[PDB]
């Protein structure tokens, strides 16, 4: 139960939707709070296998409402960072500011054909937040993620898929109906232990030094799942001609060797 | 004033022009000291609010002529990478060896349609130079910036552009108005101190090894640029339906909390 | 001489071949083993200059069959990172699992219009193995190796070169001639210690959190090319219109300022 945003769980899929419509889901310190509540359930809910986000009415997100002094987009975008589960945006409207900057940790962005995106900081006389300078080069690549920041340049769907900042373009009504395809075919197939990890390492690893970093905590991944419930349930169901039901839940049985929860410390000189 | 150079200040615009035609702007020592010595001049004059850099006649630059054992180019590309203003190339013609080295510290290549490209370095019993073992793999890719590298071909701009070496592609009368067009927009609509953080927050965090660094400094940054007067200028002028002009200057109001001159130490071991 | 794989060296260029074909190639024990030392032999044979890695029948590799607790497909990945020639995958056929994984510490991946790709771990309950948590988001980007590795969908040639996995597409009978037709090239026009050095530096500097890094070694690397005899071979050969035949070795002549063959440490905690 939150007041900045609805929350639903269906068919192992949460659907978590920014809602302050009337202020196109202006981001406030609440909905800072009620989203990284909202990841704390969907990382704790065996039955939420994938997590969508989207926007109310017109907008996904036009921007910020007008010894932890941190960005508050920031505590978000890290939330997401260390979070279990695939973490699909359904950009269905403007995502603006903070708007655009929270779908960067996000794994997968599909967008409405009247989806429009702005890094406008710079035109405000502020700042990209929600750790962007890490996040959008990584998305987009550095010169792309300069040009907009520079400008602060509102840009079409068409843009976003060309640049690289979403996957797909796909009519209003049709958005929603795509995210989903991707949630359940994820929910159907995958073992969420495997998808977990996966998240983790990809993520954590795009951050190392050196190969040998994933090649070390990858082999105690793969020795662990080696021994695991779910590669003799994925063994089964083969042989025995049916979809694996993988029975190792990301409640209990996140391998131990490496805490996924982990972050570097917050301070400040 | 320079004699491998010649530079200009209108509307907000510094163009740095490469200026040695006769030897298609072959790069050497004098051109490495006054290249570091105009971007020295385009960081301190708050009247340059974006830099173009390009090519006299006919070519950007076709190569080098002929406990500092530093590389020259990597000295330029090392200054840039420290620059406070939006640095967009305008390749006019050839840029090969230290001449298409020089530019991926640069924010954004713009090319001629008559521009050729080519990492020779290895056709000549040398090596890529100019710190590009960083910056290629961070403007295409690591698989296309080997393959440029090995075989050392000269290649079109068709090519710069598809595998996303440059943003854009003009006739030749049309490329410097482009150059112009995008840093006007910059000079007209940003603050420069907001583009000078963002220019220093994307190419410093590209390097860093998790997200939480990001937080960190944009945490500082957004709080800075909170307090300041050019948010309170970006108000106003909304409100009194009017074009803002920012107060705050990069030679005066750089945040203090980092310092945006730093660079790791040159150290042979 | 091996029993998982052939290996042949024409015209400057090795030619490994996956030989497991009635098990379309499967990684077994002896296979990581034979591939760490046929990449040993390339490193050494002068005479080669460019590799090609390709699979025999149908497949290229459809996966793994059925204090060095050490993943197989990472010690592969690990020894090709640490390679001094360029590597070329020709993917003939089915890669799935550490059959795709093992291609992405590889310089360029050619594809045949009839290659499929799948990171299908998690369908198995497993996890990407061979280092990919680091490589794969370093070829295709993050969000599209999130995306792969999450469903485990087993994807076309066109999806591999869209999504950029894959340089370019061949007919089944065009694949082999142009991964030669770019083997030669490198082996006709580069000098192998510059190519060496190269491919060092961009693996290496893909990790490296600042360009001051690369600046350091790449300053080393240009001195020490420029008192070689390969660079004087480049001038007499030019002067006297003919070409290069660049005398320095990788067995014997690379610079010792640094050690090629260095990687971290592999520790389990």
């Amino acid at each position: 139960s939150f007041e900045t945003l609805r929350y639903a769980v269906a068919d192992g899929v949460a659907t978590i939707t920014l809602h302050r419509p009337d202020q196109l889901n202006a981001f406030t310190a609440q909905m800072m709070h009620e989203l990284i509540a909202a990841f704390d359930a969907t990382d704790a809910d065996d039955n939420v296998r994938a997590v969508i986000v989207t926007g109310s009415g017109r907008a996904f997100c036009a921007g910020a409402d007008l010894s932890a002094h941190r960005d508050g987009g920031g505590r978000v975008s890290l939330r997401i960072f260390r979070s279990l589960k695939p973490v699909i945006a359904a950009v269905n409207g403007a995502a603006v500011g903070v708007g655009v900057t929270m779908q960067l940790p996000m794994d997968i962005r599909l967008a409405s054909t009247d989806a429009k995106f702005g890094f406008v900081f710079a035109r405000r006389g502020i700042t990209p937040e929600a750790a962007s300078s890490w996040f959008l080069s990584r998305v987009v690549g550095i010169s792309t993620a300069l040009e907009w920041c520079y400008t602060g340049r509102v840009f079409s769907a068409q843009e976003a898929h060309e640049r690289g900042l979403v996957r797909s373009l796909h009519a209003p009504e049709d958005l929603l109906p795509a995210a989903q395809a991707i949630a359940r075919e994820i929910a159907a197939n995958a073992a969420p232990v495997s998808v977990a990890i996966s998240r983790q390492l990809i993520w954590r690893m795009a951050g190392a030094s050196h190969p040998m970093e994933a090649h070390k905590l990858d082999s105690r991944a793969i020795q662990s799942r080696g021994r695991s419930a779910d590669v003799k349930e994925g063994v089964s169901a083969f042989l025995e001609k049916r979809p694996a039901a993988f029975p190792e839940t990301v409640s209990h049985d996140m391998p131990d060797f490496f805490d996924w929860t982990s972050e570097p410390p917050f301070i400040l000189e």
